[PDB]
């Protein structure tokens, strides 16, 4: 989540992180979480690059 926020210009709050992590952990895809929570439509290469990290780092 941190890498996404950094690379795509999102102001990341602790609340946005908390929501994203729970949703990812429950089974929503990294792309959908990025779009819905972080407001960022990720290209394919960015979904892959972020997905290589642990969830908080992603």
């Amino acid at each position: 989540i941190v890498w996404i926020a950094r690379q795509f210009g999102v102001h990341l709050t602790t609340k946005l992180t908390q929501k994203a992590l729970d949703l990812l952990s429950s089974g929503a895809s990294l792309g959908t979480v990025a779009a819905v929570i972080l407001g960022v439509t990720l290209p394919g290469w960015a979904v892959a690059a972020a997905g290589a990290l642990g969830g908080t780092a992603a």
